[PDB]
């Protein structure tokens, strides 16, 4: 089974969210693992003087998503949505809607919130897109407890910026991955 | 792969909406149906002079969710959300909630509304307290071609008189049979 | 300016809260403030055996809404949604629905949770209902500062041991002063 | 009172829909109103080759926002959520959000689609932002009575997007313009 962990990350948070996520998925026997980004859409001037953590990783094409079994959304809240950045990309995802082209393919999504305002509603308001599209919507339950929530992994950036994942947000986190990984195998060999 | 297609209705738009759900996961080889309802909270005489339409299905007990691989949840809209009785019934599944029983198991949710507006709400905010249970949920997508992409709904019209049409319940059969597909494909 | 504070509390979370809220809104010069409950559903002999906390607050009725300029909802966090009890009272509001009688009114939320996670579900889900009222929605925004913008919250500890806070409560208290406020300057 | 219609719009219906909201605002005594969109985000050759209706209105920047007493926000649905387009637009109003410059303001919102599906999901959605910000939510109820929703007015564009508003389409974006206005005389005056 293939499984893209597709993110977006202005600071970090996220990318590193999505590497323990790939690193999780990467566990499951039969699954290949791939990690790309969405466009940043920001000119690298104000990216810059925003402080922002350049991201490095494969830029993904909104047809190569059709190539997947399993897709692991992550973005960070702004104002209990998706990115902007994000948004974009999904927008321009109606050649795959029209052929149908991710119908019945696992979808799951984490997140990142200064505060922890917002978390809940930025998954379930991805949800919503994957669902247009077919996709087979993979929520986490209890797993942590077996400032987080059942829906997706999440991390604190806190107010400033300067938190970093814990271990254990870390350890849900690859979990997720693990698990979306796991059903992708059990569908798709 | 046994199949729950769970269901509240007041007026038999929803019954005759699970009725057709659990054909269509019928038609699926390797698949057991079962369709239940939840328990009425109004008391008979109040339900009776309400011109609530009574039903034939059992009544279903919140903790045998947990014999099912896939339950398929069926509400009518009530301003944006699930039933009281819905509700009630899902408030009481705290015991399986604990011991993690329906982890990992197919959820799927259709519903039923007066006019249209509310029906999408309904079935997100129901797909919530599936999630909390760490269900995995199957929305329908572009199958819901005023339907949506998140289950199989029926308009019941103004005053109610509106019955679920051959189209409606014709998404609602594909629903149960997709669901029931999946539900083979994971556990047999 | 009359301000109405309903509430479902199983254990006394909410009602700590609902208490702090009515008591930040008859800080308001011009504001009225009344504090009632939902009935219990529960049988009263399981809801004792539950350990369920009693409570002096009166009960309200379904109809007695419409009194209101501004009504704020408290529910503890079931699963992601309001209460059954919260559920099945606003199910019985078709008739104030129907003559239009909360349109326009002030509508604000708040709730309770075990360990956070769904507390901001329970808030914009009660939103949908609220909104098909036509009712006026008051989220808090920044005053949260994990709180959330969409209205007060408190944490009750995964066994239920915690009780709200100095800082949850005084929270709560913004949000009766702030809509309260709103129904002075939209009502007198 | 100073209301602001702030919309996006690919193909036209929304621009429509936005007409007619700042008409319904118009008629109140007291009400100033201001009509104005969000940046294209698409390159224009692509905006071009996609067959979108131009758009002609004055540019809105972040920092005016709070400049008004009401702000009624229009978006197509994508998917269930606003446009890549606004979302990208509401992602820079950080400066505001950090000052409370909209706290307490009048929010409401209208949407556009295809064929029905998310229409509901992308103005709750929408409100979730709003929340953020602080700003006072102004859903519609029952007004169309007495294919919509209570939670704003919309529009179909049809599967092929050849689909017009309708009068009554119109007439309730124009309540809608209208009874905010009138909420934000109530307050402002
Ligand atoms: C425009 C904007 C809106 C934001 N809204 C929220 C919010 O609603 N709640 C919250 O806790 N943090 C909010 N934040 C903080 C971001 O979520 C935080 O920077 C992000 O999680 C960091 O992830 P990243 O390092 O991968 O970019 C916001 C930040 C920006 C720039
Ligand atoms: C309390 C109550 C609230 C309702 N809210 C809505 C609504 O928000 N939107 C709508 O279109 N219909 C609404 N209705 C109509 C119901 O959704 C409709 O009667 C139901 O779908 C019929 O299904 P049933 O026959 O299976 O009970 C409401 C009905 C009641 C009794
Ligand atoms: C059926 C049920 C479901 C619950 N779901 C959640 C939940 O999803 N998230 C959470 O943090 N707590 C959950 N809890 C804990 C309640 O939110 C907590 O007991 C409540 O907030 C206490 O408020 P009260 O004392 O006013 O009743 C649940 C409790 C019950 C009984
Ligand atoms: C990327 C994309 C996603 C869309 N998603 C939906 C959808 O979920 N539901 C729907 O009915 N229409 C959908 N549509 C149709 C648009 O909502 C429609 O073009 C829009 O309402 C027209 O408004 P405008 O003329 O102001 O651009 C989508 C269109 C695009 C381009």
């Amino acid at each position: 089974a293939k499984v893209l962990v597709l993110y977006y990350s202005m600071y970090g948070h996220i990318e590193t969210m999505a590497r323990a996520v790939a690193e999780g998925a990467s566990k499951v026997d039969g699954a290949e693992v791939v990690v790309k980004r969405v466009p940043e859409t920001m000119p690298p001037q104000l990216f810059e003087k925003a402080g922002g953590k350049t991201q490095t990783a494969p830029v993904a094409t909104p047809q190569e998503l059709a190539d997947y079994d399993a897709i692991i959304f992550g973005t960070p809240t702004r104002f209990g949505n998706m990115s902007g950045q994000m948004r974009t990309f999904l927008d321009q995802t109606g050649g795959l809607w029209a052929s149908g082209a991710l119908y019945g393919k696992l979808a799951s999504v984490f997140s990142s919130t200064g505060t922890g305002g917002g978390q809940e509603q930025t998954i379930t308001s991805t949800w919503t897109t994957l669902a247009h599209h077919g996709m087979v919507i993979v929520p986490i339950g209890y797993a942590a407890q077996e400032g987080g929530t059942p829906y997706g992994a999440t991390t604190i950036a806190g107010g400033d910026g300067s938190r970093q994942p814990s271990q254990e947000e870390l350890s849900i986190a690859r979990y997720q991955g693990e698990y979306v990984a796991g059903l992708a195998v059990k569908l798709n060999g």
